[PDB]
RNA sequence: GCUGUCGUCAGCUCGUGUCGUGAGAUGUUGGGUUAAGUCCCGUAACGAGCGCAACCCUUGUCCUUAGUUACCAGCACCUCG
């Protein structure tokens, strides 16, 4: 917020510069000791914008998929996932989430019933030759679709932090027509990307600057 | 219909999704591990099926039930079986 809150975390800043894509020329500042940097007076109203699209689209009982799995980056996002609601991943990203939702539903009921059945009074009470690997199983499966056990339907918008660490997640939403919100750094391209925000990622700092905004943001609209 | 053979070898496929103009590919590739496509970890793939393993018969130890035509530890007789 104010030019100033970014200015300090971690936003100004790029993946050196052997490493860059030209199409993201327009968003540099400059060069310093072969590290390229972001321009700040660019990105802010880019950064507003997007937050007034998410408060807006808060407002009418409508999802956003959050996708952060990262190094250090999927635990925020999951917190972050706490309060306000909304669906999030934190790890792996399973190709075919969502052209091929109607399996994963599968999973999804499987998952379900079965934490059904360990919470119902720990039904689990055979032999723990088995018990334990089954504990294995759900494990396992909460790890990598924990998330997105509410939301039976299609999200209708995702937010990306990385991008081309993420890119098979972007050409999905490209494929079903949902806008995409992507926090967009030096070496990614902003193709496939409807909002692009021109930031930094791999800073703990300026990450949960942004998802503290779009947790504010979406409280925000949603509570009308 | 029934049978041999590879071979009791650990393999052979499918649904949806994705890649290629196409035949096709991916799943089923990679680091370990196992008798085993057995399991773990990663992974544009997510699942399922037939195989593998388990369920079956027998042998190896123990307990309950029962002691005839089977047995004889203890008692009595014994022509000494
Ligand atoms: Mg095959
Ligand atoms: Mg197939
Ligand atoms: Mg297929
Ligand atoms: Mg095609
Ligand atoms: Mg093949
Ligand atoms: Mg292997
Ligand atoms: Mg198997």
């Amino acid at each position: 917020v104010n030019m100033r809150d970014m200015l300090k975390a971690g936003v100004h800043f790029g993946h050196q510069t052997r490493y860059w894509n030209p199409k993201m020329g327009k968003f540099i500042f400059g060069a310093r000791n072969k590290i390229h940097i972001i321009n700040l007076e660019k990105t802010l109203p880019m950064f507003n914008e997007a937050l007034t699209f998410v408060e807006r689209l808060a407002a009418g009982k409508n999802k956003i998929l959050f996708v952060g799995t990262k190094r250090s980056a999927g635990k925020i996002v999951r917190e972050e996932a706490a309060r306000c609601g909304m669906p999030y991943v934190d790890h792996r990203w399973l190709g075919g989430m969502l052209t091929n939702y109607k399996t994963i539903r599968q999973s999804i009921k499987r998952l379900r019933d079965l934490e059904t059945q360990s919470q119902d009074g720990t039904f689990d009470k055979l032999t723990k030759k088995e018990a334990l690997m089954r504990s294995r199983d759900l494990e396992k499966l909460e790890r990598s679709l924990g998330g997105i056990k509410d939301m039976g339907g299609l999200p209708d918008a995702l937010f990306v932090i990385d991008v081309d660490h993420e890119r098979i997640a972007i050409t999905e939403a490209n494929k079903l027509g949902i806008p995409v919100i992507g926090v967009v750094d030096t070496n990614s391209s902003p193709e496939g990307v409807d909002y692009v925000i021109p930031g930094n990622d791999d800073a703990i700092r300026a990450v949960q600057l942004y998802l503290n905004s779009m947790a504010e943001a979406v409280i925000r609209g949603k509570q009308g």
